[PDB]
């Protein structure tokens, strides 16, 4: 239908326009500013220097290479929930839902989107990072001292599952609006109005990947158990993120971040 | 020991991050997107509109419900053979073997772990199709008309008496890794290094039972006697797989399972 190929392509728009990475673009990069590759301790600071030379400008004062780990990847998580707060107008309905609604909305799905558009900068052996100036490798991330370790792995774990069902930026998008979407969250106001209007958006979903994808008739129940994972993804990531609250002092959460992860889970 | 028990460990993280479905997911589904019911022709034909809308995509030109499920049902192996493939690489000594070893042992191997595995998304009233998303009823499918119920039901036979051992996840990656590394399988170049790496996976399968299963003295020859079950299971399912493709001219066999059949039994 035409009015459902236009919404999948206005949500596809409203992506390109909002997320300043794409898999596009990120492919690009990855297949070689060229990306500075961080893969020890050496070169984490010297990426430091160039790419963040705010956080390694305090001398003896500086935090554990772990902990300024920790508060750049924080870091990078506000700003993709900044992307996602304004993608998320594209989705009909949704800026005609109740303002408590939209936070709740976002409040539950901004960690599940962002996990899934990781993918999108992922391969194998490591990620993009610092808007696509970085490198960061796999087995670096594996290397830092526990906990911190234990953050990054689950996510190339998911990454490297759904990077092989090689969607595209036309699918990933109403990925993205599907999981803002989820009638099921705790605390919604409007549970019916949000249901009809994640109908509609899975609707164009499923649509758009039997045309997008004939060869793979199973994608859709594929990509509606890829947001359960992701749920159980973010129920995991949210224990973890307690635990060095609890034991790592240096560790300070973003405030932001507090109060999306505030009686989250 | 140690060693033993780290490889008892990788073994079952290779099945947790390997296979969309485990046992643990499949029970908490099928307590109750929750599941769409197949229990009759109509709402088959609702799940395919849904689940796999590419399918029913032709009109008149569809074919007959049971050609359908059929087609279905291959899909579903095709999908497990990938993912078994995968898992393959974390029994030690798998990796290690000549290449066209590797293909002999997954060869006759997979669809003994695909009839064991299949039996955690089983319970006596059905099981779970479509990555979750759908539960086909058994009784639906004793109702397809002949040969295509015949497919079905001794899975569930097996299925049932299978899953009253009780078996969890940790049991089931190293009963699946002890299918796949059978010394006795025909045309195997290095029997000899096969059958080490056999009894290596097969001591720790026994004494993972004794600590995991101490209630049940006899689990160990139990399993035993279910490889040996699903051995015979198999030579069975691709007998009635041979009927199929002689006598239902619409029942195409995906190649990679035509590859698979060929010379097996
Ligand atoms: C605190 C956890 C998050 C969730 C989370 C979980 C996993 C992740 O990756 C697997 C990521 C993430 O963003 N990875 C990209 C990234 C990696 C390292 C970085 O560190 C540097 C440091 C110096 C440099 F010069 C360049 C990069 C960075 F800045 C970004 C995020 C949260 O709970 O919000
Ligand atoms: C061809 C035989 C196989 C071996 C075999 C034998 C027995 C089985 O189950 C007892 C199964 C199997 O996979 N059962 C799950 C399943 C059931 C129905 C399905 O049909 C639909 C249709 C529409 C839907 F919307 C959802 C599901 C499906 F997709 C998967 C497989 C092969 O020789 O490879």
């Amino acid at each position: 239908t035409a009015d459902l190929k236009s919404l999948a392509k206005r949500i596809y728009e409203a992506y390109l326009k909002n997320f300043n990475m794409n898999k596009v673009k990120a492919r690009v990069i990855l297949s070689g500013n060229p990306p500075f590759v961080i893969h020890d301790m050496e070169t984490l600071c010297m990426a430091e220097k160039t790419l963040v030379a705010k956080l390694v400008a305090n001398g003896i004062q500086n935090k554990e290479a772990e902990v300024r780990i920790f508060h750049c990847c924080q870091c990078t998580s506000v700003e993709t929930v900044t992307e996602l707060t304004e993608f998320a107008k594209a989705i009909p309905g949704f800026a005609n839902l109740d303002l408590n609604d939209q936070v709740t909305l976002l409040k539950y799905g901004v960690y599940e989107a962002i996990f899934a558009m990781l993918s999108s900068v992922m391969n194998k052996d490591g990620m993009l990072v610092a808007y696509g100036n970085g490198f960061i490798t796999r087995e670096f991330l594996k290397s830092l001292r526990k906990p911190f370790c234990d953050i990054m792995e689950p996510k190339f774990d998911f990454a490297m599952k759904f990077n092989a069902l090689e969607l595209d930026d036309s699918d990933i998008s109403l990925f993205v609006a599907a999981i803002i979407c989820c009638g099921d969250r705790p605390g919604l106001l409007n549970v019916g109005h949000i249901e009809k209007m994640q109908e509609g958006i899975v609707h164009v979903l499923r649509l758009h990947l039997q045309s997008n994808h004939p060869d793979d008739i199973f994608l859709f129940p594929k990509l509606l158990q890829k947001m359960a994972d992701l749920r159980q993804l973010v129920t995991e990531h949210a224990q973890l993120v307690q635990i060095i609250k609890k034991t790592e002092s240096d560790a300070a959460l973003h405030p932001l971040l507090q109060e999306i992860y505030r009686d989250m889970y």
